[PDB]
């Protein structure tokens, strides 16, 4: 077909992209506050071991 | 036609939106564990802080 149309996936693929990197910003949002959470979790963790010692 | 979408895509697409939404949904999931783990950890803290002062 000419150039890259006879083409419906714009909106689906922009729609996927968007909710894949979507995904992906609230996975590294998710992984910045699991990370974030992490360093808080080993600093609850290193607070309750100076808690629990 | 050009209307209804291409040659062949129910069982990828919904495959990619079962695992998009799926991912969305497991997102949601996570970032309600994240959230409810932030609420957690921040009770924990305030906790922690509430003990630790």
């Amino acid at each position: 077909n000419s150039v890259q149309p006879p083409v419906k996936l714009e909106s689906t693929v922009s729609g996927f992209k968007t909710s894949i990197e979507g995904n992906t910003t609230k996975i590294q949002t998710v992984e910045g506050i699991v990370n974030d959470q992490g360093q808080e979790i080993a600093l609850v963790q290193t607070e309750l071991q100076n808690i629990n010692g």
